[PDB]
């Protein structure tokens, strides 16, 4: 996972070939090692395309 | 996929290395042999966090 100056993408680590993160890629892994990026939940869809919280679109809609 | 007295988590099985199951780790293969765990759909979220039903919510909310 890497940053081209605010737009994060995915590639390989053998040959380079970028694309964009999607959901079924990522784990959890509970408590937060120190040296991760800094960011809300509301924030969160500009990380990740195609992720929709439920829980707070339902609290607004 | 174990189950720690009401609490289900999921391992390798060369080291052991818990964490919480999530959707991206689950097929769907017709047809249910017997030793499974009987659950209904309501309380799946109990089982998978992270997993709202979209149809049941659209039909409450
Ligand atoms: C994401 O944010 C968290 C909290 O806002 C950052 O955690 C804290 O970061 C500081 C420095 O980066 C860690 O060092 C501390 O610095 C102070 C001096 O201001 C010093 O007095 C402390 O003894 C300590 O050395 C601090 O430990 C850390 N907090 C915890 C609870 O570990 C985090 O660094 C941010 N992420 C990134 C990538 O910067
Ligand atoms: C999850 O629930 C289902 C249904 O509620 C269970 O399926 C049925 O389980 C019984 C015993 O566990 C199976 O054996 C049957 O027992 C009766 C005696 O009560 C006997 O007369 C029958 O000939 C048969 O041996 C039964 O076959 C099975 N139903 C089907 C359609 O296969 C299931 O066992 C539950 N899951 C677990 C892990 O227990
Ligand atoms: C999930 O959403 C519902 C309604 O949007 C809310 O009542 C519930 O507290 C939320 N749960 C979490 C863990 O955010
Ligand atoms: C999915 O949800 C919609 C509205 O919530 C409902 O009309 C439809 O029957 C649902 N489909 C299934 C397969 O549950």
């Amino acid at each position: 996972l890497y940053s081209d100056n605010g737009v994060f993408r995915v590639t390989s680590r053998v040959m380079f070939q970028p694309r964009l993160p999607v959901l079924s890629d990522f784990v959890q892994i509970y408590n937060c090692n120190v040296t991760f990026v800094n960011i809300s939940r509301v924030e969160l869809h500009t990380v990740i395309p195609d992720y929709v919280d439920v829980n707070k679109t339902l609290q607004e809609f």
